[PDB]
């Protein structure tokens, strides 16, 4: 028995720089996923442990993908440096653990990167507006490929605090315009980003266009919600696991809504992207796309 | 974020020198683990990853603590070798403050709580020791055992004989090496069986009556050590009934009633029946990992 390598987090930025890199194994895991049996990753739903006394919780995300022959464990923490994760990665044929590695770092790509490809996929014939509601970590993240990726004619901005997408707007390279509501920001956006910590709804169908895709990213608990009924039900809804969503989130699990399909059969081919229909692509985020970024960066890094 | 420590085996086994100091916190986490939502442990049933291409499987054990006040997770694999490393976080923001080894960990507080189920459960006038195994487990057994209690005889059985006669002269005191099960549990009073064994190698018609068995190997519900004649006659305690149900062949198996939690045993809530002949199952949980991680970062972090 021998001590794995750290990472920290400036370490593994060192090793994910390059969404071209990232995509690519993402999709193919999603896809890989997706074919459930008849793929070869065993993925449990994630467990949380809550820590009552503090008002925190624990989750856990392992994951096994047999095409990657990689075997990785995802720890993180919430607290009500509020998020805080760590990535295992164990050698698959002997169980040694290899590395831990930041997480933090990791989640703020593989998100970021996941709601692009849903987007590649789902937004509509002229996409000229993103709006991003939220102006924290995923919210930068999401900003940084999005730009890289697409190219919008408008970018905008609300968030709760509006000095903070003041301070956002600053810190990019693009103009953002920043709204002062909900409501101006996404009447008459094609692509939508949610990635707030709001718990009832914040964005209300009536005001969305015709067509628009929104990646729903926040809300990540089964009583929180940032999406009302209408779209909620109206919207063709994408998820990323079913399983998942069923259990964690409260925008689908409040609405109601039917799940049309997992992004991965999407990917695969078993089930159509609708992008001109208004969309949802309600994203948790789960073990198996933990697994690729790791993979990626313990690689990277082992290689020199 | 700061890094969090790595505690090697070796620094693990240097800051865990003292059974004296082990089992009195795992005994109040047994009880406060039987007594259920009040006794403040969250500890989900383990999960079982299988990694079926290099036929090994990932356990992941995570458990909260809020009479130790403490946070931990450990991660587990087996390939059929088994290797094991125990995360501390601070309970309080989550931040991750050791990566240990798990694999003296488990040793020790295996043999602990092992040692725990025995001081309640052995006959009146237990005089002679029997560990089936020479593993690691059979070690960490007879350190503690050996420790606690006064035995006049400790015997050994071992599938591999050469196994072990290695293990008697490498131990302090004297092993009665036996040729077979039954001569080594002839007379026992107290029983370990610590093997790998699939199908039963101990069976209830060689088992002095009223003598108490730790049964913590055949940890799989498709493995047995242990008959049914043993199952069904004794009277069956566990550590966790739940885990017991789902992942022990020796009561999925026999059909057996599970009597008690060793927790209940230790809260006064169910009694120590010690005159009767007795099995412990020992599967293992979370916070028994989390008393010993504690105690080891606590001591490590002190100085
Ligand atoms: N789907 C996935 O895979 C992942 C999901 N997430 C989820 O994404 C969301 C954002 O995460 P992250 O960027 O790291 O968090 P941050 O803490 O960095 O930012 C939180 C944001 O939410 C806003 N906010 C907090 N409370 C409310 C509220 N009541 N109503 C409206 N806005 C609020 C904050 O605004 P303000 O400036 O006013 O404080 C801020 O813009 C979270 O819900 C998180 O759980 C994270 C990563 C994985
Ligand atoms: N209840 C709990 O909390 C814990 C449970 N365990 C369980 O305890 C047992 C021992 O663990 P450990 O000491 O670490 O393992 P070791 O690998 O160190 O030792 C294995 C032992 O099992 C014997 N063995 C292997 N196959 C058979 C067989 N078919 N029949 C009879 N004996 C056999 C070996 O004998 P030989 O020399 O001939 O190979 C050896 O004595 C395992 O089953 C393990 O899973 C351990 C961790 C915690
Ligand atoms: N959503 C981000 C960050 C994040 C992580 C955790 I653990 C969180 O706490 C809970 C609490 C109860 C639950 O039932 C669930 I599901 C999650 C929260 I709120 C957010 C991520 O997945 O990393
Ligand atoms: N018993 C020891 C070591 C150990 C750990 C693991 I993961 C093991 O593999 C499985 C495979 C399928 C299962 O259902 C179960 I339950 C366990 C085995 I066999 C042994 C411990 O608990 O650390
Ligand atoms: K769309
Ligand atoms: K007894």
């Amino acid at each position: 028995k021998r001590a794995p390598a750290f990472l920290s987090a400036e370490e593994v930025q060192d090793h994910l720089r390059s969404s071209s890199l990232l995509i690519p194994p993402l999709e193919a895991a999603l896809a890989n996923f997706s074919k459930g049996p008849d793929g070869g990753v065993m993925q449990p739903v994630r467990t949380v442990v809550p820590v009552a006394k503090h008002r925190g919780f624990l989750g856990v995300m392992p994951a096994y993908s047999a095409a990657e022959d990689a075997l990785t464990t995802k720890l993180v923490t919430f607290y009500e440096p509020s998020h805080q994760a760590s990535v295992l990665l164990f050698d698959p044929s002997n169980g040694s653990l290899l590395a831990v590695m930041d997480g933090n770092v990791i989640t703020a790509k593989r998100t970021a990167a996941v709601s692009a490809i849903a987007t590649k996929l789902l937004k509509p014939p002229g996409s000229d507006v993103l709006c991003i509601l939220g102006a924290g970590v995923q919210a930068y993240s999401h900003y940084e490929i999005f730009t890289e990726q697409f190219s919008f004619k408008e970018v905008r901005m609300w968030n709760r605090t509006r000095e903070n997408a003041e301070k956002f707007a600053s810190t990019v390279q693009g103009d953002v315009r920043v709204c002062s509501s909900v409501q101006e920001a996404v009447t008459g956006a094609d692509v939508i980003i949610t990635v707030t910590m709001a718990t009832e709804p914040i964005l209300f169908g009536e005001w969305v266009k015709p067509g628009a895709h929104i990646n729903a990213v926040g809300a990540s608990r089964p009583d929180w919600r940032e999406l009302d009924d209408e779209l909620m039900r109206q919207a063709v809804l994408y998820v990323d696991s079913r399983e998942a969503a069923l259990k964690e989130s409260g925008d689908v699990l409040l609405s109601g809504a039917d799940i049309f399909a997992e992004l991965g059969e999407v990917i695969s081919g078993a089930k159509p992207a609708h992008c001109e229909k208004t969309t949802v692509f309600k994203s948790l985020g789960m073990a198996v796309e933990d697994l690729v970024a790791a993979k990626l960066v313990y690689d990277s890094w082992s290689s020199g």
